């Protein structure tokens, strides 16, 4: 068996908590899918938290997810959210690497991150736009 | 498994009321575009402001030479390929997909369902840049629409 490491870039090993994430968008999955539609389209993301009313995280709504579903003919605008929760998904750590962060990015659009306190805690969200940021910075 | 199967076999009454409706019910925004010499790192900060996740990249007269896309930026910086100094014009993409403000609302959707989005080209001058289309616009006109 033959190895090879690559020669890893000085970010690398910088951690997740260096971007600087903002806590994120959340909404409930009692919100029209419309309703969530207008939201994602105000703030340009693709993505958002699930959460109920207790503050448990019941997946992720995202636009690939809702154009899939609508066109299945299985929601429709005036739908609950809840109708089309996306439950895998990619957590990665506050604490985890830029590095780990970039493999998870090269697959996927997003990744939600968290951090243990005394239960896991979900710190933001995370996508290609926040890692090239702060190399290219 | 079932649902695919009842989907593939009523897949024509199953075609949503818009499917042959044409992207140009969507009313798309104004193109931003770059020219290939701006820099990466300067294409990074334009996308971040403006909460894009591509641009055509196009020359001096306006004629499409491609694509500049964040997860291929970010693959071609992974792969050593470009540093954020270098110009933009070091990663025009190429592999997406040109359709035209007649192409059907259907096409459009096979095509969002593997790419994250397509350019949208003037009628009868498909060198030139109409507007970028992505799944929100579709989802927008939908809600609008229902
Ligand atoms: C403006 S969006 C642009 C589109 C991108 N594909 C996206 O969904 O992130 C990119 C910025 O928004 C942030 N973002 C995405 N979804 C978020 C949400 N649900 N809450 C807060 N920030 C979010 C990203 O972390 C990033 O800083
Ligand atoms: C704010 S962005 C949000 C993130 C989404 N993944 C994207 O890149 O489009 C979505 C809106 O921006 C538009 N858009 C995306 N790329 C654009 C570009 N280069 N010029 C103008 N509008 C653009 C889309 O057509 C859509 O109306």
């Amino acid at each position: 068996n033959l190895y090879f490491q690559s020669m890893k870039p000085w970010w690398w090993h910088l951690r997740v908590q260096e971007l600087g994430l903002s806590a994120p968008l959340t909404v409930l999955p009692t919100i029209t899918c419309g309703h969530t539609i207008e939201i994602l389209r105000e703030k340009g993301f693709d993505q958002a938290p699930v959460v109920d009313e207790a503050g448990v995280i019941l997946g992720m709504v995202t636009l690939g997810n809702m154009l899939s579903s609508l066109l299945a003919g299985k929601v429709q605008p005036s739908d609950q959210v809840g109708k089309v929760i996306y439950k895998q998904f990619k957590q990665i750590r506050l604490t985890d690497t830029l590095g780990r962060l970039s493999h998870i990015l090269e697959m996927d659009h997003f990744a939600l991150v968290v951090h243990e306190q005394q239960r896991q805690m979900v710190f933001g969200v995370v996508t290609a736009i926040d890692l090239l940021n702060f190399v290219a910075a």
